[PDB]
């Protein structure tokens, strides 16, 4: 369609059902995630907002990103961080794993990012949006399935404080997306670039669940 954000949507509808089909998910829909499971995808999200978030700060002044900058709004590094520190001890930073199938996501975050700059944003798109608005019934089910202390800790990462209507913000990146001018060719590259990262994300989700069943 006209609008890049209605383009997106359109365009990843088949992936973003793969991964919601994928064995991993399904499960965690199904309420059935282990704090083991829990644990490999925060320390996941680690790694791939590290690196995204990196290439942002990178690029947050060109023409082809800084219409999409939101730092404060949707930053999610530091939740992370807290999450991690809950979910792995105080050492976490030595013992988090850090997989082949995170690896192939954080390596097409940076080529993206210093190589290909303006498809930063097909890949902002998916990760923030996405954990926005599909993040926020995952967190419901998570607490739920999860049966974790009151210890005040833990999914931070789901809670964007800076953001007071999640409805509001979307509709704000969406036109934001749709006013950055790029040629018929980027844009189907940055269409192309969204269905790689939904791609990226289901080889994790296919990794994690090999891992956990042993
Ligand atoms: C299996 C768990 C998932 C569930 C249940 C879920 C659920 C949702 C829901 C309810 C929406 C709102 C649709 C709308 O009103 O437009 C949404 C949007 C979205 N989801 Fe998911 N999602 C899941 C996984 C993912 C994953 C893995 C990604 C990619 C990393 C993702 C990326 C997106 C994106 C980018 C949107 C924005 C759609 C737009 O352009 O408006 N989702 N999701």
């Amino acid at each position: 369609p006209q609008d890049l954000s209605e383009a997106l949507k359109e365009a990843t509808k088949e992936v973003h059902t793969q991964a919601e089909n994928a064995e991993f998910m399904r499960n965690f829909q199904k309420g059935q995630v282990t704090r083991d499971g829990f644990k490999l995808v925060m320390a996941s999200l680690y790694h791939i907002y590290v690196a995204l978030e990196e290439e942002i700060e990178r690029n947050k002044e060109s023409p082809v990103f800084a219409p999409v900058y939101f730092p404060e709004e949707l930053h999610r590094k530091a939740a992370l961080e807290q999450d991690l520190a809950f979910w792995y001890g105080p050492r976490w930073q030595e013992v988090i794993p850090y997989t082949p199938a995170m690896q192939r996501y954080v390596k097409r975050l940076h080529e993206v990012g210093r190589t290909e700059p303006e498809l930063l944003v097909a890949h902002a798109y998916t990760r923030y949006l996405g954990d926005l608005s599909g993040g926020q019934v995952l967190k419901k089910i998570a607490q739920k399935a999860l049966d974790l202390p009151s210890s005040g800790e833990g999914l931070a990462f789901f809670t964007f404080p800076n953001i007071a209507s999640a409805t509001k913000f979307k509709q704000l990146y969406r036109s934001r997306m749709n006013s950055l001018e790029m040629t018929p060719a980027v844009r189907q590259r940055v269409i192309e670039e969204a269905k790689t990262a939904f791609l990226l994300n289901i080889q994790l989700f296919e990794e994690l669940q090999e891992l956990l069943t042993h």
